[PDB]
């Protein structure tokens, strides 16, 4: 079902990495954090919910949930309640790059471009097909 | 055409917002960021091309696109080489939140959702039928 995200933390360097998953087609959004908190994942579902149609937001950590600033992000956007590949592609680019961020970024775009369709084109297909 | 995006930078507060634009359909995509820099730009766009298939991008200040960082990050991404309007929903909800970089993501979530189909719905709309 189309709507459906999955959202998690991991831990790489020392950072924060929160990774959300469309379920039904496998495309990722990633962004390293400062820490992992309450606030950022907030911020990150309204970065979420502006660009794509998020409807339900499940995570492995129900707690992630929990603050007043998440619940409150959930209710302006209209939304109800991988990481061992990506780190995988992170490795294999890690020393293309300084920062993790980068990293980060170059092995979401990997992930999303990889034909083995790409995650990226069913995305965008399940979606339109949707409408 | 499908894969030609916008990118320039506004000011808000004595802070720099980066707004991304999908041509052909007026989707957008922000950032505040702390400084109006080359590495900044080259970062947004490493994540702008790993969610999106970003073939060309233009700006109205050229100079933009100059750092090595940005092309560097153009070369391995595959890119070759509104802000009114913005402000304006960022105005009307800039007292929800605290953060500027909070209101620019309402403001962002507000413009792709409004039906005026929304662009949010064109912007996929379009790529699935160029797949
Ligand atoms: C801090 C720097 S400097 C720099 C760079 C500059 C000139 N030529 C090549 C790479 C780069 C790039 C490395 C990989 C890339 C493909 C994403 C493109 C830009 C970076 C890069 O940080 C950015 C993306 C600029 C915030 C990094 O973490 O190493
Ligand atoms: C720093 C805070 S605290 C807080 C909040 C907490 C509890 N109830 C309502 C709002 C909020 C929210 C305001 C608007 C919202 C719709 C995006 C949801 C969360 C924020 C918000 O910053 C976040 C999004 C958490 C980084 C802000 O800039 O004011
Ligand atoms: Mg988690
Ligand atoms: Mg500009």
């Amino acid at each position: 079902s189309p709507g459906i995200w999955q959202l998690d933390c991991t831990h790489l360097e020392g950072k924060v990495i929160l990774v959300a998953v469309h379920v039904a087609s496998g495309y990722i959004e990633a962004e390293v954090i400062p820490a992992e908190t309450g606030q950022e994942t907030a911020y990150f579902l309204l970065k979420l919910a502006g660009r794509w149609p998020v409807k339900t937001v499940h995570t492995d950590n129900g707690s992630n949930f929990t603050s007043a600033a998440v619940k409150a992000a959930c209710w302006w956007a209209g939304i109800k309640q991988m990481n061992k590949e990506l780190k995988k592609i992170i490795g294999q680019v890690r020393d293309q790059a300084e920062h993790l961020k980068t990293a980060v970024q170059m092995a979401v775009f990997i992930h999303n471009k990889k034909r083995k369709y790409s995650a990226g084109e069913r995305i965008v297909d399940i979606i339109a097909t949707d409408i």
